[PDB]
């Protein structure tokens, strides 16, 4: 059994939009925008909601780019993250209670201050290849196992 999560990456030709998480799960790490999927909304609905809540931004189209399943040692529920990207956004990203947004050149992505799995799967995101990932964490910082694959359908 897994819990659904969203992750939205605004990936333009020369830069990626990330947010510094100010509170809650993942505070202190840069990441794309997302969170738990609620009862009563589609996964993509929840993705749009978390983008708007955390950055003020809305988008015309979201594209499925990946799925990553996480196991945490001693935690019974797996976490199922659905990753989306978009290239065009509506509005200017602005700070919220959860996230401080900044653009990053693609050669200056802050991997040391991101989730450790990002350094593994971000290359596939940037080559615009669809992927399935699996990571076993011990705590929040230690990857014990992982698998990573490109897929034809996310
Ligand atoms: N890039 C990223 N890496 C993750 N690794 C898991 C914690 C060890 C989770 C995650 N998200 C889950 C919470 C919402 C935002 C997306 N996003």
């Amino acid at each position: 059994a897994s819990r659904l999560y969203t992750l939205v990456l605004v990936l333009q030709p020369q830069r990626v939009l990330l947010g510094m998480k100010k509170r809650g799960f993942g505070a202190g790490r840069w990441n794309g925008f997302g969170g738990k999927v609620q009862e009563g909304e589609t996964i993509e609905d929840g993705a749009r909601r978390e983008l708007q809540e955390e950055s003020g931004l809305t988008v015309d189209a979201l594209h499925k780019v990946g799925q990553i399943v996480f196991e945490f040692v001693g935690e019974p529920e797996l976490m199922d993250v659905h990753v989306f990207c978009t290239d065009s956004i509506q509005g200017t990203p602005v700070e919220s209670d959860e996230m401080r947004p900044c653009w990053f050149q693609l050669d200056q992505i802050p991997f040391k201050d991101m989730w450790p799995d990002d350094s593994y799967w971000f290359p596939l995101l940037l080559q615009k290849k669809k992927f399935h990932g699996y990571f076993k964490f011990q705590g929040q910082d230690t990857i014990l196992d992982y698998t990573l694959r490109e897929v034809d359908t996310v």
